[PDB]
């Protein structure tokens, strides 16, 4: 196993917002990610307003106080560390992105869902069908399952 936490209470923090959402949607998308992997495994996300929190989300552009920088829109949409302390399990969004809650630009729910994953501790999936496959891809919010690659690969981190 790679980097798994090491306590199945697990709690996040919003660091800051994207302007291109409103904010009650970009809540509602990365609630509804972590609930995602909630589904199919003995862990438990709880949200921080203020103070510490294991997983932080943040939004920003190019370099941005880690080794690596964002490119512009296109190409990284975000990227996240792996289970640890301090900026271990952070999630970073692309700024110069167009964050959405549908098919255009780029839909935050399906990208968190992935980088959660990552948060987590899982790497990559070669199936098209599974949340972890290395490449975005829009599918409708509620015909949207996880494949059972992803499945096997958190429940074998967890549980
Ligand atoms: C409407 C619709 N429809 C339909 C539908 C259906 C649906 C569904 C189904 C299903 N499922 C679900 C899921 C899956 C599905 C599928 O498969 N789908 C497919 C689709 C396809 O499409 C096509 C098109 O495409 C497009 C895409 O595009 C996108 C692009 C982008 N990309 C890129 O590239 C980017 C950029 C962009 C720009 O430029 O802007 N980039 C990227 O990405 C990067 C890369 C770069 C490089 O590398 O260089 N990356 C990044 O960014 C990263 C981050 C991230 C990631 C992400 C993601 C990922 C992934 C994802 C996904 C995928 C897949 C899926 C999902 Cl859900 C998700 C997402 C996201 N984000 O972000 C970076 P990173 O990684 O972090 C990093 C960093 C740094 C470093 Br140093 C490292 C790293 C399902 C499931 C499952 C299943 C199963 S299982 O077992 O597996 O569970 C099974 C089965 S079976 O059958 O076999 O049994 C199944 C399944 C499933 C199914 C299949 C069921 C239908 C219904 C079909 C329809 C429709 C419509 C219509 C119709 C009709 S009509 O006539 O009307 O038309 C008809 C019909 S019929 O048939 O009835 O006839 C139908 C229909
Ligand atoms: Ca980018
Ligand atoms: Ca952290
Ligand atoms: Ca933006
Ligand atoms: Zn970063
Ligand atoms: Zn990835």
């Amino acid at each position: 196993m790679g980097p798994v936490w090491r306590k199945h209470y697990i709690t996040y923090r919003i660091n800051n917002y994207t302007p291109d959402m409103n904010r009650e949607d970009v809540d509602y998308a990365i609630r509804k990610a972590f609930q995602v992997w909630s589904n199919v495994t003995p862990l438990k996300f709880s949200k921080i307003n203020t103070g510490m929190a294991d997983i932080l989300v943040v939004f920003a552009r190019g370099a941005h106080g880690d080794d690596h920088a964002f490119d512009g829109k296109g190409g990284i949409l975000a990227h996240a560390f792996g289970p640890g302390s301090g900026i271990g399990g952070d999630a970073h969004f692309d700024e110069d992105e167009f964050w959405t809650t549908h098919s255009g630009g780029t839909n935050l729910f399906l990208t968190a869902v992935h980088e959660i994953g990552h948060s987590l501790g899982l790497g990559h999936s070669s199936d098209p069908k599974a949340v972890m496959f290395p490449t975005y891809k829009y599918v409708d919010i509620n015909t949207f399952r996880l494949s059972a690659d992803d499945i096997r690969g958190i429940q074998s981190l967890y549980g």
